[PDB]
């Protein structure tokens, strides 16, 4: 009846398979979907041992999406069929006092009542179909290309949140850095350009990559070496950075952050990569605060697909099929993924 | 000894006249200065009738300076002979809770102490040197160009602060309303650009001066004219603007200002016209600020600065001599300034 | 079928009448009404004549309630029958940027979508069942007593937002100026010193309204008379005061705040009284702000609630019968009323 | 000509000893010492193995100072001979970014320049009389005992910086986890009260130090043991402590901190005693933000000594002689100081 992207075994690759097409229940919502998007959180997730996977098999993938509104559920009203859109993953209660600031990402109730994004316990986006639990994690597109935008509900929303956390210890003509210049890396940059007045230092370990960071807005790109923290001291005048987002969160690349994190300045590990930071006296800076965040806000996902709208940041694709979405996971965990991996069934 | 622009019989213009080379006391420093802003507060101040105006006779005119340091005080230390420094201008106490987080604009105890800054009381910076009350009253230039930053200290420096105060309220995606393209207006637009995502509509009463507004980062530009508010409501889908800037703050300007604010929205009546706002309910949207901010703090002067160096914002400038500067101040009031005036003595 | 309280002829008494018993529609939630607050907004609603009167006759009154869960409508999860619940009523669309923080007193769709809060065009909660929109629009009271709180939805929850916004200019140490001890102004006196340091002058035109003010917790209590504004200048070294807090907002409280706000201060006019406040230079001091807020956000209600249980804040209630609404009501007009009125149906 | 109270040897006792009085030079200003307190930060210092110890022999100690102005250096102005004042202490540049918005604890240029608060490498308050290096660095006391409010400038200032830096975090009705109620943990307890509507657990290792904790305003008190962090479970309904406030900083009390902070929470680690908090995903929970604060500003030491003047805080003294300072040192590492030790020379 469709078809869909699922990891089915441990251990094992992503397989395209025929699955019974969903009907939507009361409340929910079913997208045709329109894109896409592929996340390195989605190798992380097949990645691991058995017994720290908690998602169910088999598990269709996939938590940016878009697409047009294709049936409504029971009592259903506030979209109507047709509309373009695109779905907000971190979803949580509705009710708490975190989800009712929109921020369902930090919502204090989702673990206990088992509440799960799409492609992380939900079926995900990478279908010809998906379901939705409720409107309000619907947002508009307009006349978006949802190929172009799709992944602006990850890899837009998640470094937007942190650096929107960030901002007060951002003043313009500080400086942030940026380790990983990947899927959400190049549109951190882009992000960081829109909505501050900071000097930008990108780090990646490929020059390719590190070229297309300059061309979005990168001030100073450098390589992720031994070299790196001295060149961003000389980069700052010896006073380091006033913000830092570690976009890969490795040990060593959380390292370097706290090296070059400046007196009151903000780490956000935004990366999953194994490392923590030691934060405390004389292991990092006084007045530094060092956070791990999570995806983002309601309001923060509609404010970065205004951006896009305006022309202020864009996505870097590189296109796909339905049947080459399991080449491209190969790709991507290979590192010859130009920017975003987006799907189109 | 040196020559210097002042105001010297009430309603008459300002002249350029031979004057003492004043001596720094302790605590003080000299500057040769290197350029200076004209502004048209200062044709304000010299439209003043004799019972409102308190700043003394003769006054040598200029709050916007910068310069090379001269000459230093009794006891002085920080800056050293030769250091390139802008004026900081709105000068207050230091001591206060205001002074104390750098806001000496909004300084609870100037008017009892009768602190004045600089071209509006103290002497000014339209001369060959001029005195500054004290160090902390002095940012470094690096290697700006004097000519090219010195309106920074106030065309730049006001309105940033205006558009920091009203960033709550503009979240990426919003709009920004600009009332005047002007001396603070041109870098205005600038700096929303700069610091903001948000959408912004620059208005004005020239298609010349409309083209700048375009120019320098203006995403749609208007005439100020009846028209103006139905077009800023269909631009923004009806909702109206989420900030206002108002840099004429005339009567109509303001009124303008009123009819197209969002509910939730923020009104900054930067410009100094002659009218008020009336805000209250049924008048003022729910939720709507109105404010009318005055110059801005030390830290934003810097920050200023900083966009500066890193190409973010600058200064479109009319370039004069000491002796043109009668000349240009006429030119300021006809309307016949492209974006500041500075004087080069 | 059930009893309830509506105003029913332009000019006319609210009466007690016999209606029909609600069911819930798809979505929607019966309350068994247990309290119900009786607000000066409402004198205002039926103060008004024919030609600006838009929530239709008869009209069911009642925008501050709380109940228990009587009947849940079709595909309602979220709240279970038994569950006793506040009523939060400045409803929204639920999907605009600022409903999505919660902030649906802001919503930008709500005159559009002729939505309209219970009590001020939708059904109201004086009656002894009423009807919810949606499950969003209800906070649980958990052990909370129905009607000593019940008031915290209108009467805590509006100057608690008016003073959570003022809070960057209310630096502890300042000083908080709140004209109007009334249903909003006692609990807005407690609001300031359970989560600011500031100094609190509460202004009213009773002695006895006033002694409750200072045993609510007002550092010094004052007449609304033509003295206030000068024993404000002195009760605060001649600065003024940082925040002023109108729940009057006649032209007179409004003169008098303008008057006494510090530079950099902030005005909220919360009571509608008629008056306009004339925002602008020389009118308002440099830097200070003005706004008329309305309501507040979900989040702030949940808070406020949370205040409630911790013993941080209380309603002084007058408690009455349903056939006493209108009795009560003529009390509230000639004032009267120590605190809140609060009907028991 | 004076007596002080120094540390002269590495690994030996502070001594009473006679020294020279000093001379104001330029700028500075003596001060006639009436009150001094003493904090754990020195026996942290005096514990310090030689290789470590950065703050030359001898040293006075004493970094919480109160006094009457004695003499004025040449070129001072701002205070007169008689001026009762509080001595701010994390003493900095004066002209950096950080020092300018008052946060002169967050230098960005001290470290360089060997700037060195009193006590801390300048010489201290624990003497007859003292110097400060400018009158930036010195607050009014106004008629505030110096005795009862001296130690405000770091028992108070310090976790008041804290508690304001996470305030964002700490909504009303949510929770805040005091680890330590000694001289700044009994100060801390208070500005919770003072300024947020958060409910309060202190911990503490003796019932006395938990009684007067509760006394202060702790809403509950707990053993800091095994059953800690389950107790804080359970008080919050699983969800943690929205902010922690670590006081002691020692491996276990992190791990503590680590174990109850909520979701999108906020530790402060305040307290130096060898740990680190690894921060970072599935270490810390999503969201989480940790910092190791250091002293405050200078607004905000206004703004706790007007908390002062308002009756909001106050400091429980133990009252001491200058021979008593070795005293008072041995029973402060000993655990038998209640709140704070203060010396009145
Ligand atoms: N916190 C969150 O909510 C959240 C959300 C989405 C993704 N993530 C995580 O963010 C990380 C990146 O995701 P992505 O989709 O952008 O990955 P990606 O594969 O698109 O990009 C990874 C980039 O990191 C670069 N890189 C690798 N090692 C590096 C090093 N030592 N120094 C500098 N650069 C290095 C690669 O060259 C590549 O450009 C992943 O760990 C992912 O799980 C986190
Ligand atoms: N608040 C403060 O602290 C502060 C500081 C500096 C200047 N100002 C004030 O800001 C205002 C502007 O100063 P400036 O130096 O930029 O002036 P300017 O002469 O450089 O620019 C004025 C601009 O306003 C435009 N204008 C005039 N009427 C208009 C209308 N009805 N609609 C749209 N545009 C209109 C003009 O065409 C011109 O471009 C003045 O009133 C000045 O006194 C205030
Ligand atoms: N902005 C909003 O969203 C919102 C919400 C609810 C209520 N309100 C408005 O707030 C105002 C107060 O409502 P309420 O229910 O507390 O009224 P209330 O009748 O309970 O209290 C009114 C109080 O104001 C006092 N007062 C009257 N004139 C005064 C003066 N000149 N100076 C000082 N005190 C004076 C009275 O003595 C009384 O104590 C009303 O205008 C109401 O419509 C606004
Ligand atoms: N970050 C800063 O800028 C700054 C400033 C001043 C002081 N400090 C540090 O703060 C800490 C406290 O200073 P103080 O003067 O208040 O010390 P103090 O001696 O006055 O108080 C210490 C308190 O901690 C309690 N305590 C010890 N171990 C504990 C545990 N495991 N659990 C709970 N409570 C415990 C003690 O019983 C005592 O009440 C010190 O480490 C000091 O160096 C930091
Ligand atoms: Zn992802
Ligand atoms: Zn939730
Ligand atoms: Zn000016
Ligand atoms: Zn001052
Ligand atoms: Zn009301
Ligand atoms: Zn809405
Ligand atoms: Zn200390
Ligand atoms: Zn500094």
């Amino acid at each position: 009846h469709m078809r869909a992207v699922q990891y089915r075994t441990i251990g094992g690759e992503p397989e395209v398979v025929e699955v019974p097409t969903p009907e939507p229940g009361p409340g929910q919502v079913r997208l045709r979907v329109t894109a896409a998007g592929l996340c390195h959180s989605d190798s992380f997730v097949m990645g691991l041992p058995a017994d720290q996977y908690t998602y169910g098999l088999p598990l269709t993938l996939g938590h940016e999406g878009a697409g047009v509104v294709d049936a409504l559920g029971d009592g259903v009203t506030g979209v109507s069929v047709g509309d373009a859109v695109a779905v907000y993953g971190p979803w949580g209660c509705g009710q708490c006092h975190a989800c009712a600031r929109g921020a369902e990402n930090y919502c204090t109730r989702a673990a206990e009542l088992g509440i799960q994004p799409p492609g992380l316990g939900s079926p995900g986006a990478l279908a010809e179909y998906m379901l939705v639990d409720d409107v309000r994690h619907l947002v508009p597109l307009g006349d978006l290309d949802p190929v172009a935008t799709v992944s602006l509900t990850d890899a837009g929303l998640t470094p937007y949140h942190a650096i929107v956390s960030s901002l007060g210890a951002l003043p313009p003509g500080g400086t942030a850095v940026v380790i990983g210049a990947g899927g959400l890396g190049h549109v951190a940059i882009q992000l960081l350009r829109a909505i501050s007045g900071a000097t930008v230092i990108a780090l990646d370990i490929s020059d390719e990559k590190l070229q297309l960071a300059k061309e979005l807005g990168a001030h100073h790109v450098l390589r992720s070496d031994d070299d790196a923290a001295a060149r961003i001291r000389e980069l700052t005048g010896g006073v380091g950075a006033a913000a830092v987002f570690d976009i890969v969160g490795a040990q060593a690349t959380i390292d370097l952050a706290r090296s070059v994190v400046a007196i009151g300045g903000v780490v956000q590990i935004v990366g999953i990569g194994g490392g923590t930071l030691p934060t405390g006296f004389f292991s990092t800076p006084m007045g530094a605060a060092v956070r791990a965040p999570y995806w983002g806000t309601r309001t923060e996902l509609m404010e970065v697909l205004d951006l896009a709208r305006a022309g202020a940041v864009h996505v870097e694709v590189e296109r796909f099929t339905l049947d080459q979405a399991p080449e491209a996971y190969r790709r991507l965990h290979a590192g010859t993924i130009r920017g975003r991996a987006v799907v189109v069934p």
